[PDB]
């Protein structure tokens, strides 16, 4: 029978009206013995009612492929830390038994994933941007950036690997096409014009890392940026109608990462000599205007940039503060700390960058002869000359935690005496500790940890636990004056944890004013033995300064820094499994997994029909 | 040309060479058409040497299967130091990729291979055996043997 012979002796067997097949082609069909035969056999299929079998061999001599989508394939690959040889050992053996093979082989990845890198899209910007190589190509570069290698000057040891900005952005940008062009048609909006008045504001955030098991110190630091919202402005006339926000812009699954040294958070001279040129283009950004292809059409973008996500002590750092926990505490309002005791609601937002740089420049000419002291009021305390540019805002989380371990505290000084005590010592606050500590273990099963952190916070604001602590209070007036306090922070929480409170959760800011207010007071009345003076900026802030922003810059907890920090443990493990492993690649290679990870196009092909 | 039109037109422009294949196949193949272009178009993919198409025709063609062996599975699970949670999220990956069941899932993995592991099958020995429990189906014992924990005596 023809199914059993060899292919040598069915071709023997059947070369004669095989050749009749060619010429029959050639005849009518332009040759093509492929599609001729390829009809035939679905006409002969489809006669005997084998419906199935012959739409499925249609489906498979077009459109799909082979039975796995390699993009999907590769998707799968990052998304669960394989490595090379796993995965070539998982498809052998998958293609193996059953195979008809599935998965793709790796070599074609290798070259597959190409499209999501950077250094892919065609581009460029009117006008041109300044100081930047036009080379719209180019994929992961050292941030080094070519320093002279001489060790007579001052030594190039420092490790980096990043990107160059604009290929990050078109990639980002080009990556979502899809959702853009999405949006673009259920808006109905015109999809031929209406090519030039996008607008996209993007969220940068930075943090450093601390403790990195090394395999330079056991530091580094990641600069990561998000795309956040993009609207259009064309043809004019309005403002810019929302085509797109992000739907969850604070779980990492949305934290693009540009920047990687293998540095140290404090030592400004390595950090800002590696950042120099990202500041640069970021600048040079605001300027120039952009054309990508999509929609299969040249379309214009504007941008609008804001620095948020990162911690007190950086933005500190950065701004020309005084780090930290000086005289001069809030990145906002520049009263003192301890009048900051005696006035805690009323007060302005003035810190923008330009005047910092008009603050420092009189720091510097001196132009008045002051001493140190008047010169440091004069400028309300700018020592040192910001570089990065960076907006008016506090963070969400870390704000969140400093409450937390406030309310620690308090909770450790109220289950003994404080306002009976004047000054206790140090045996019995860890008594008090300890007894605190016990009593989140018999209730509300919550042994202590180090340090508290986000989850542990959360837990810790709960009422019951509150309450929980408060049954070992021996004047009930304190008792019931705390769980008001709790209360009170309670219906003020969630203002800033949204992601957008006028849509959300409008109640609360509505009553956010006489709500903190009323909060200030109780506090100052019933625990001025403790804050007489000497209050954390935190506090401050969200006492200060919440409804002025959160009128302001639309929303918050939208540009929470958190987004970043936690998902700084995928650099943890994507060091372990995907090391190079050494360090000059091992950067590398580690970001190129992690933007792999984190693009959209990815996640889309991940969740998959919920 | 042909692969754009319906089936009408390509019926209609194709019927001497299907009468020249019925006709050939009745000659030599006993006039099962359906196979002698099946083994035709097998033939003309391997020669284009595009073989991977051809054979996952052939996969559908009396294929072996769609279906992977739940025991080939766990192998290929330990093989490669594969999580429990990462399998089973790659797993809902495929699994609402392409239209089937691919891999099973895991509890029926667990189950399948609960076999695998030792204490399963019965037996016995002639005689029996000296100063050992009888009991069979016992699977990981923890082998302080019993170690009484007071702290009197050793730890
Ligand atoms: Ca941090
Ligand atoms: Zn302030």
């Amino acid at each position: 029978h023809l199914l059993s012979l060899t292919r040598r002796a069915q071709k023997h067997r059947l070369r004669d009206l095989k050749n009749q097949v060619k010429t029959f082609a050639e005849k009518e069909e332009g040759g093509d013995v492929k599609s001729v035969c390829l009809t035939l056999f679905l006409l002969a299929l489809r006669a005997g009612n084998e419906h199935k079998q012959a739409d499925e061999l249609e489906a498979m001599m077009q459109g799909r492929g082979f039975g796995l989508h390699p993009a999907v394939c590769l998707a799968i690959r990052v998304n669960t830390f394989l490595s090379c040889s796993q995965y070539h050992k998982m498809y052998r053996t998958v293609k193996a038994t059953s195979g008809r093979q599935i998965f793709q082989p790796l070599h074609t990845l290798r070259n597959a994933e190409k499209e999501l890198l950077p250094g892919f899209h065609q581009f460029e910007w009117q006008p041109a941007l300044k100081n930047v190589s036009t080379s719209w190509d180019v994929g992961i570069i050292d941030g080094l950036s070519g320093w002279t290698v001489s060790v007579d000057d001052v030594p190039a040891d420092t490790i980096s690997r990043r990107f160059r900005y604009d290929v990050a952005l078109v990639s980002a940008l080009k990556d979502l096409e899809e959702d853009i062009m999405e949006g673009l048609r259920e808006r109905a909006l015109d999809d031929s014009m209406c090519t030039s008045g996008f607008t996209v504001v993007v969220k940068e955030s930075c943090d450093g890392m601390g403790d990195v098991s090394e395999k330079v110190p056991e530091k580094a630091v990641r600069f990561s940026f998000t795309i956040m919202s993009i609207s259009i402005r064309l043809e004019g006339e309005d403002d810019g109608i929302t085509i797109f926000q992000e739907q969850k812009p604070n779980s990492e699954l949305s934290c693009r990462p540009l920047c990687l040294m293998f540095v140290d958070e404090s030592d400004h001279e390595t950090l800002t000599a590696i950042l120099g040129p990202v500041v640069a283009e970021r600048k040079a950004m605001m300027e120039s205007r952009l054309i990508i292809s999509v929609g299969g059409l040249l379309r214009s973008f504007r941008f609008f940039f804001r620095g948020t996500g990162y911690d007190e002590k950086m933005v500190r750092e950065m701004e020309g503060l005084e780090a930290s926990g000086s005289t001069y505490i809030c990145t906002l309002c520049d009263s003192t700390r301890a009048e900051a005791s005696q006035n805690m609601v009323l007060h302005s937002i003035t810190r923008s960058h330009d005047e910092n740089l008009e603050r420092y420049e009189i720091w510097r000419k001196n132009p008045f002869s002051e001493s140190a002291d008047e010169l440091r009021d004069r400028v309300k305390g700018v020592s040192a000359k910001p570089f990065m540019e960076t907006q008016p805002t506090l963070d969400a989380l870390h704000c969140d935690i400093g409450n937390a371990t406030e309310f620690y505290k308090i909770f450790q000084d109220e289950i003994g005496e404080v306002y009976q005590k004047p000054n206790p010592s140090r045996e019995e606050r860890r008594r008090w500790r300890s007894t605190l500590d016990k009593q989140l273990r018999k209730k509300m099963k919550l042994k202590p940890v180090m340090r508290m952190n986000g989850n542990y916070a959360r837990r810790l604001m709960t009422r019951e636990a509150v309450e929980a602590v408060c049954e070992l209070v021996p004047s009930e007036e304190r008792r019931e004056a705390l769980l008001k306090l709790m209360d009170l922070y309670l219906q003020m929480k969630p203002v800033w944890r949204s992601t957008c409170p006028s849509r959300d959760c409008p109640d609360q800011l509505c009553q956010y004013s006489y709500n903190s207010q009323q909060f200030a007071d109780l506090l100052s009345s019933m625990f001025k033995y403790r804050y007489d003076g000497k209050i954390t900026n935190y506090l401050h802030k969200t006492l200060a300064h919440v409804p002025e922003i959160v009128e302001r810059d639309g929303s918050i907890g939208a540009w929470a820094s958190e987004g970043n920090e936690s998902g700084n443990k995928l650099f943890r493990r994507f060091r372990k499994m995907n090391a190079r492993q050494s360090k000059t690649f091992e950067l590398e290679d580690i970001l190129k997994h992690h933007w792999l990870y984190t693009s959209k196009y990815l996640q889309k092909f991940m969740e998959a029909h919920k």
